[PDB]
């Protein structure tokens, strides 16, 4: 089975402990890791951050303390946009004059792929046109990789793409069955299904919806997402099933009532690492001492408040019952956003180095 994980390059800019380069890295953790995130420049793949050719390197040379490993840099991101997306996919020149530079920048940075997050074809401002476009767009980086590896001689290039989990979003622009032939591998992004732009409180990635809930507010639930892919046309062991080492916050109305479904008054306290009101790293939900855990039955996830501050997240036990269930659906594996949240050091949890990601890989492996 695959364990796909992103690495985030402004991880490296957090404070203290929160810091995190590539040397944070663990070489064998995962079997495929993924870069996050290189943008576009005239229709060309380009960097985002002052060291990304060195962050590159080290990156790239953990592969030589174990060469099994499978790196990609990953294109896009929620804050991308759709714009430079949709027109780059526009014409022949434009969609040859990326692929051409993803080629030549894999090879020379020693990438072993490319992975695909366009936030998201089919909306955001993207024509419906766009969802034809990507299929161009996944069809033709596969025909020149293929290609490449035949004259090159090496190992051909990867091609994954990261998806979105909502019905609305996979109608909008995936031509999921073609696509699915010619991506090597497709990271499910099931979680984010509940956050603090709702009005109440609700999981940031639940396995299974409550007894409480029908209709599309159903399907906002892993196992939804999961079958929604599975009988569109993705071979199961393809599927990827992304877990996330983050959670979502919420202020609390009230501290009375602090239930699964509770008024919100909005999205809960930055976290003092993370400084990004709504989300917290696993890490900081840790350092909560004097605060209320508790499970959601229904959705085998689970979640903690102390006061005002209700937070939606996931645990070692939850990540078990998670890799359980791909394993029970024959999915290709588990693919995590991002070692960068985990308890990567081991410096809050007092669980170890990476206790939720290594909590996949042992019961993946
Ligand atoms: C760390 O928070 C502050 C930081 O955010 C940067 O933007 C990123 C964050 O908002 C990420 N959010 C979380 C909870 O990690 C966000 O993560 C998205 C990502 O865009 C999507 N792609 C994938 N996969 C699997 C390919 O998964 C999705 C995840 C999870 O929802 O990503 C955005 C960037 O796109 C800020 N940077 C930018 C460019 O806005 C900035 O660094 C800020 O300080």
């Amino acid at each position: 089975a695959k364990l796909v994980c992103y690495f985030t390059n402004w991880a490296q800019y957090r404070q203290g402990e929160a810091r995190f380069l590539p040397k944070d890295l663990d070489p064998s953790l995962c079997t495929h890791l993924i870069y996050a995130f290189a943008g576009m420049t005239n229709h060309q793949l380009s960097t985002t951050e002052w060291n990304d050719e060195t962050l590159y390197q080290e990156f790239n040379g953990l592969k030589k303390m174990n060469p099994k490993l499978k790196t990609l840099l990953a294109i896009g991101g929620w804050n991308f946009g759709t714009q430079k997306f949709t027109d780059m996919v526009a014409t022949a020149n434009n969609r040859q004059t990326f692929v051409n530079s993803a080629i030549r920048f894999l090879r020379k940075y020693s990438f072993d792929g490319l992975d695909l997050d366009w936030e998201y074809p089919g909306s955001q401002g993207s024509p419906a046109v766009d969802k034809e476009r990507f299929t161009t767009l996944v069809q033709d980086l596969a025909n020149a990789f293929q290609q490449e590896a035949q004259t090159s001689g090496k190992e051909r290039l990867l091609l994954s793409a990261a998806v979105p989990a909502g019905q609305t979003y996979v109608d909008a622009g995936y031509e999921v069955d073609k696509i699915a032939q010619n991506l090597d591998f497709v990271n499910l992004m099931a979680y984010d299904f509940h956050g603090s732009w709702e009005k109440v409180t609700g999981h940031n990635s639940p396995l299974y919806k409550r007894q409480e809930q029908s209709g599309a507010a159903a399907s906002l639930n892993v196992d939804a997402a999961v079958q929604q892919w599975l009988q569109k046309g993705t071979p199961a062991s393809k599927l990827i099933l992304g877990m996330p080492t983050y959670g979502r916050s919420f202020t609390l109305a009230s501290s009375s009532d602090t239930r699964v479904g509770a008024p919100a008054t909005g999205s809960g306290t930055p976290g003092p690492f993370t400084k990004e009101g709504g989300m917290l790293a696993y890490y900081e939900v840790c350092s909560w001492k004097g605060a209320t855990k508790q499970r959601i039955q229904d959705q085998k996830v689970p979640y903690i408040f102390r006061d005002n501050q209700w937070v939606g997240f996931d645990d070692v036990e939850s990540f078990k019952t998670k890799v359980s269930y791909l394993k029970q659906k024959g999915l290709g594996g588990a693919m995590v956003w991002a070692l960068d949240l985990d308890d990567f050091a081991g410096f809050s949890c007092n669980q170890g180095r990476y206790p939720l990601i290594q909590t996949l890989r042992q019961e993946l492996s």
